[PDB]
């Protein structure tokens, strides 16, 4: 295997709040249901959010992509023990197998200021 | 030799000065005193800290954030020639054993605002 | 191919601005022509740039270059699709060699605030 693409995205926080709140609308375009919600039903903060948007920026960079995503058609999960990964369909799933992609690494992290990811796409 | 695991993290160093001034006994848990102490004795300053404690992170992220790694058992060294290594021992050592991770490949940066480090796990 | 190096760098927009006002002359010293202009002819603004001054950082730091690069021997390009290149040339490409760095991957991200790059070197 080799490297096909990275991504990385790094967001203020502050910001991205402030983005939600001028069309929600937005956050309806940015993220499915289950991405707002834990397992238990608990809601994200602005700060986790942003870091499910990072990915999915990061995700838009290492497919070469000059516009962004069809957010929807993209998704970040966690796994039960707790990494992060991406779930790709329909139009992003077609740019992925395009390039060749057999496998993504994912990384998200944020603080209450600042959230970031990082995107690994191999081939 | 493929990607096991990566992990990037970011923090406010303003945010990680005040957290070791809340709390006293945080940088002895964060850290060795091989990355407490500069050459001389003076102590580390905090935006260097904090992209070292960012890199433990980071490494966290690209081991799965698994359950029972002390951040004391992570030691960020610098190589002659200057680049960043990660020293693992005890129950972050057994958790990469465990991975199967041969070996790993860490960057780490601040300024006086902003630390940074992303790490990658290979095996 | 395996990975030889990777770098990362976040900056704080603000205080990469307040330098470049300091110094006039070190926008020059650090960028080419073309990373100073947008495809119109305009000087890219600031948060544009620290992401290309990050993603030279990342790329010095995945080539083991403590004491930074010859800036202007790297060049941050974006192909047709939207996805950003380093072109090295000179010493940079000289150290790249060294190394036996066979191929680059990089990726920027800006915000208003915060600038950030990616660099992973592969041979
Ligand atoms: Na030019």
């Amino acid at each position: 295997m080799s490297i096909i693409g990275v991504g990385i995205d790094v967001a203020e926080v502050e910001r991205f709040g402030a983005a939600l709140e001028r069309t929600p609308a937005l956050a309806g375009r940015l993220f499915l249901e289950s991405e707002l919600l834990l397992p238990g039903g608990e809601r994200r903060g602005v700060a986790s959010l942003a870091a499910r948007f990072a990915a999915k920026e990061a995700l838009a960079k290492a497919l070469g992509a000059p516009a962004g995503l069809l957010w929807t058609d993209a998704e970040v999960w966690v796994e039960a023990g707790g990494r992060p990964r991406l779930r790709v369909t329909g139009t992003v799933a077609a740019r992925a197998a395009e390039l060749g992609v057999a496998s993504w690494h994912v990384s998200l992290s944020h603080d209450a200021g600042i959230a970031s990811a990082v995107v690994i796409a191999e081939g």
